[PDB]
Parts: C-alpha cells; sequence; structure tokens
C-alpha cells in the first residue's frame, strides 16, 4: 500500500434506487488517493454514474482501519421511461463522502461508505459496501 499503490474496488451502493460498479485508484500519497468509479442504476428508470473523488485516509498504510473522507465531482446520465412520456438527463453533481476501509490482508479491504451527492443549479445520499485489492 501507500504512495504509488493502486487500488480496484467493486461496490454496491443505496440510496437512503441502488447504484453497483466498480473503481479504479491511484495513491498520490501514502493518505490521498484519487480514484476514478462508474456505476450503472438498478432497482429504481436506467442510467449510470461517472465520478472522480479525493479520498483522504486516516490511519496508516498496511493492515487495519483506515476511515476516510472524500470529495469529487460526477456526472449522471439517466433515462426514464414512464407510462406516458420519456426522457434522459446528464447532470454534474458535487459529491461529498465519509468511510471505514478496513484492510484484512496488506492487500485486499472491505469498505462501508456514506456519499451525499449534491445539484449545482438554482442532496441525495446513500450507504455503500465494497470490496478492493490493492497491488
Amino acid at each position: 500500500q501507500g504512495q504509488n499503490s493502486v487500488e480496484i474496488e467493486a461496490f454496491g451502493k443505496r440510496y437512503f434506487a441502488d447504484l453497483y460498479g466498480g473503481s479504479i485508484g491511484y495513491f498520490l500519497t501514502d493518505d490521498v488517493e484519487l480514484a476514478l468509479s462508474y456505476g450503472e442504476y438498478h432497482d429504481v428508470v436506467h442510467g449510470n454514474l461517472t465520478s472522480l473523488d479525493a479520498i483522504y485516509h486516516f490511519g496508516t498504510p498496511g493492515v487495519g482501519l483506515r476511515p476516510y473522507v472524500s470529495a469529487g465531482l460526477a456526472h449522471q446520465n439517466i433515462t426514464n421511461i414512464n407510462s406516458d412520456s420519456q426522457g434522459r438527463q446528464q447532470m454534474t453533481m458535487a459529491n461529498i463522502g465519509a468511510g471505514l476501509k478496513y484492510y484484512f490482508t496488506e492487500n485486499f479491504f472491505a469498505k462501508a461508505s456514506l456519499d451525499g451527492q449534491y445539484g449545482l443549479e438554482k442532496g441525495e445520499w446513500m450507504a455503500g459496501l465494497g470490496v478492493g485489492f490493492n497491488f
């Protein structure tokens, strides 16, 4: 782990609709990771969300718990097919989040997350879980 390491992750989040996806992340330092994520909406409508986030990790690299906080920008593409209408919408939103990543081996982690997405014109919050591998 630490600076220059890479992480691949699978996630699944539910609003409190579901979002299921993956992420690739790179450690700019021992604590700061840049991650690109992609997810598709299911179970409440079709669409997807692409996100670029900066994640600050508390604790230290290695086996154990690294809480984190994150912020980023996302682009959402939604198609809605309804009984007498349909449409498509694309939107940019700001993200803030926090969570717990537990590295139970030097390479593998499980994560529990809370994320808020905010409209930028004129928020929506999810809880989630993910798993990943750091190399």
